[PDB]
């Protein structure tokens, strides 16, 4: 029974999750990656735009808050520089501890800095960054090369200076002006972010903000955004983009828009046209994604994929769970990967948070529904925040009265996002959730109130009733 | 089949969920109410203090950061006058909508102003607040006359102007030095929202704080209160209370103290005295509580009592879970209140939540135990927050593997207690809470690490692994 070869292609979320489970099952791991270890997740993607984030709150909540008439507020200063220090710090910290001295000091574990691709289902060519190449022959290997962030094909962009999420993240300086192109989770993330640290933002929206959510998501999050002075251009899209005298012109529907720096967020594209995937039998659609079952298995029984560079959701809780499951399956079990309650969150302020079903999901699956919409005005304890801005939505099967999805923009909403997860995991009605107790004040809370508004009038219950 | 004749004392939590309840149920109730109405959750308690703490986050949050080195802090200017008198426009926005306004606003309620005491099991004498009395025979009566402050006996406190929670929330003005007598919930909250708010604060802690929770909480909120500048004095009492040239001065072991105000936490007793329960049959224990069963039911069968006056736990929610249950039985109903998954909350910060058994009382009603202490340092949302003060503990049940309780001090602690409380709802093991997805980079993800802490090491695994 010799130790079974598994390589891995990437060091992200999905690759070292894997990698770790590999092992654990007795196998030996070579994993291969092109670039820094940690992929996306640690280094340009969630934990530095969390930090970013957090630093944005605090710097909002200075300059101001519903409580101004007795505090008084300032416009804060801010040292983008000593910020980027703090928050580089933290990423570096995190890569060595939690992925390099994970993976270094392991000794069934071999890393190889290097571009693979597939020489057929058996091995892998990889192009070594220090020159050459070397082929790593395996039993099984999982495909966990994660996502790039996509450009439209706008003219006068290719040759510009913009942005992605990660040049913006890396960026020591806060521009005067920012022109955000984009209007889904990375666009508004960081075009609150930048605001809230300084940048006069304006967001090109081609459609409305969050088009694929429920309609109220989006409407809620605009409000936001323009209450504290973001410009949200709804259908708009630039025509051409220019860089000339230091300063992008951008030629819209609109007019002309000028800002020092231009962020393109508009999608992730999967990272596969390099991997030679036709030389292994793997098949991907249209998107370039690699086509997955729930057991992260490809069209070749030796071949595994997890992660961003796959079509399931792409998030980093996915990308690991899946990478988990598919290295169990590369040692001889039989994992499958349940998303039915799979929570999403956007750190917006307020936040948005999903999971399950929206009511328009839910009539395209073919299931009959009822639903709920709390507006925020009626949780005590967005009442005595003084602020009021969202709502909490809840989607119900008619007949059962199963709690079946929840959507809400609310101030942490991603915390009581969870609490709704766990319902509907455990496939609860809303009265069996509204009859549980809740603690007064809480965000939380809301989501009881929500549920009790199915048999009867929120405004004529009386304090903590239930 | 007339209408049941329901008298409620009290216009609290208690009584109001059950007035509603009682009329739903086809009865007509007589509330009557000594005092303002809406009781102690609207007036001076949940709502105003946590307005309070809220205002008192915002000027801490001026003051000082973990990202302070890169943006500007000030101290923050407080014109109390404003605070207070925004906390009052909502108290009394609120008790006009929720309280007065549904009352008011239903003719199967007769409200009475006026203090009522038992006549006999069937009637009630009322001293009328504009003089006289009047007898209100019922066919069922509520007690829900909840609690008032305790005061030591501490020689020189009672004819000094010392301040309750009462007026300390009432106070238009921060006083420059502050002292405290107490180190519960009531004494955390309001000593923490004080500092934050300007004051030099003081507390007295007759043993340690949170003396009765498992230790680990106390622990982490006096290195919290202390990180800020509030001084804690641990198994300190004062001997001596005077007021003399404007000020107080305790006599205690550490020395003088000396304070421009007192407040005094020490708990809160039951309002039964005035009731005359003698006369209808109603058992209270040695703390003057009444006793009740799961029905709410008194020793006397066309007696119920709800909320703080009886030896339930005290909380609005579970007033109005009570009072609520006890309207079902006054009308034929069967309902019983169940407590366990009851989380409580407080609004410190961090927070401490705790729902089900700590460790200790477990062992003390004959449960096997195991636990695991997630310190917040292994909290991804802790870590890009940069503060890790706290943890999330975890008791289970030895050999289920069942989640029985949660602990922990941390920011949005009361959100993420939910969680907490659904799973233990829905008897879930620590595996099984592990097993499901939560978003990355929120509080409540902690409650998935320490879960998966029972079967491997937090530092040896990767980012969302699980
Ligand atoms: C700005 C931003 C913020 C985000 N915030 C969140 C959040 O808050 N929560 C959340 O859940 N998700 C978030 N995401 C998404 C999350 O980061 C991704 O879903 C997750 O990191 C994907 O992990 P992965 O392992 O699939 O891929 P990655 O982490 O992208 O790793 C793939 C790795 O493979 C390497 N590679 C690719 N091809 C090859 C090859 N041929 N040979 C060798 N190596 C190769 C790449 O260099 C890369 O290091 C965010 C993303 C971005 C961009
Ligand atoms: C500062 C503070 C903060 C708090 N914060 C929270 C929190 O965040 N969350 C939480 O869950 N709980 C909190 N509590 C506790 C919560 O407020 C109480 O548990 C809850 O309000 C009790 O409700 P109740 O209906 O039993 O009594 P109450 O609201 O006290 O109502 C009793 C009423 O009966 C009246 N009354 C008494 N005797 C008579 C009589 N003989 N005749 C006529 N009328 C009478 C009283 O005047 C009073 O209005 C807090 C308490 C305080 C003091
Ligand atoms: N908190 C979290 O969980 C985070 C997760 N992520 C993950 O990364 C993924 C990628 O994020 P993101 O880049 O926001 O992309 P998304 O796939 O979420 O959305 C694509 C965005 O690009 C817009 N778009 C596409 N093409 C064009 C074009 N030619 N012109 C103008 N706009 C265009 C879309 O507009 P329209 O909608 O109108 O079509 C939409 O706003 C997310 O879906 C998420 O799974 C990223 C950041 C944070
Ligand atoms: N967020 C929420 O849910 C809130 C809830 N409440 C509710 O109201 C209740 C009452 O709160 P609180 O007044 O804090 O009382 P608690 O009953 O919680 O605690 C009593 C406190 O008084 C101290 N104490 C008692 N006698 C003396 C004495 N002679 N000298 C010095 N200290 C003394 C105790 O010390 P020791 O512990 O050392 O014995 C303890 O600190 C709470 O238990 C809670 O149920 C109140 C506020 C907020």
């Amino acid at each position: 029974e010799p130790p079974v070869q598994v390589a891995v292609i990437g060091s992200g979320g999905a690759a070292m999750a894997a990698a770790l489970k590999a092992v654990e099952q007795g196998a030996q791991v070579t994993l291969i990656e092109r670039g820094t270890i940690g992929g996306t997740c640690v280094n340009v993607g969630c934990v530095p735009s969390k930090i970013m984030i957090r630093a944005a709150h605090i710097a909002h909540l200075r300059r101001e808050s519903p409580f101004d008439g007795g505090i008084a507020a300032t416009v804060p200063t801010i040292d983008r520089s000593k910020l980027l220090a703090q928050q580089q710090a933290r990423v570096d910290e995190l890569r060595h501890a939690k992925y390099e001295g994970i993976l270094g000091g392991n000794p069934a574990i071999t890393v190889v800095h290097g571009e693979a691709r597939f020489k057929d289902d058996q091995s892998l060519t990889v192009r070594l960054n220090e020159g050459g190449e070397r082929v790593v022959m395996f039993d099984r290997c999982l495909v966990a090369t994660g996502a790039s962030p996509a450009v439209p094909p706008i003219p006068g962009l290719k040759e510009s200076p913009y942005w992605t999420s990660t040049e913006a993240l890396a960026s020591d300086t806060i521009p005067e002006r920012l022109a955000v192109i984009g209007s889904s989770v990375v666009a508004l993330e960081l075009a609150q972010a930048f605001a809230r640290l300084g940048s006069k933002v304006t967001v090109l929206a081609r459609n409305t903000l969050f088009f694929r959510e429920d309609p109220a998501i989006g409407e809620a999050v605009t409000a936001a955004f323009r209450a504290e002075g973001i410009e949200v251009l709804e259908h708009t899209q630039a025509s051409q983009v220019a860089h000339m005298d230091g300063e992008f012109v951008l030629t819209t529907t609109h007019g002309e828009l000028r800002a020092d720096k231009l962020l393109v967020a508009t999608g992730r594209t999967p990272n596969t046209r390099s991997l030679a995937l036709d030389a292994a039998g793997v098949t991907v659609n249209a998107q370039g994604a690699i086509v997955i079952d729930q057991g992260m298995r490809t069209s070749n029984p030796n071949i595994y994929a997890a992660g961003d560079c796959t079509d399931q959701p792409q998030f980093v809780y996915v990308a690991a769970a899946a990478g988990t499951r598919a290295a169990i399956n590369m040692t001889g079990g039989d994992a499958a990967l349940d998303l039915t309650a799979m929570p999403a969150v956007v750190f917006t302020d307020p936040q948005v948070a999903t999971v399950g079903y929206s009511e328009a999901e839910a009539h395209h699956d073919g299931i009959e529904t009822d639903s709920r919409t709390l507006t925020l005005d009626n949780v005590p304890r967005a009442l005595a925040n003084f602020d009021t801005r969202g709502f909490i939505k809840l989607v119900i099967e008619e007949g059962s009265h199963r709690l079946i999805g929840v959507q809400a923009v609310a101030p942490e909403a991603g915390e009581l996002i969870q609490t709704a997860a766990l319902a509907i995991r455990n496939r609860m009605t809303v009265q069996e959730l509204a009859d549980q107790l809740f603690p007064y004040l809480t965000m939380v809370e809301g989501l009881k109130l929500a549920a009790q508004t199915f048999n009867k009038d929120v405004k004529q219950l009386s304090a903590a009733a239930g």
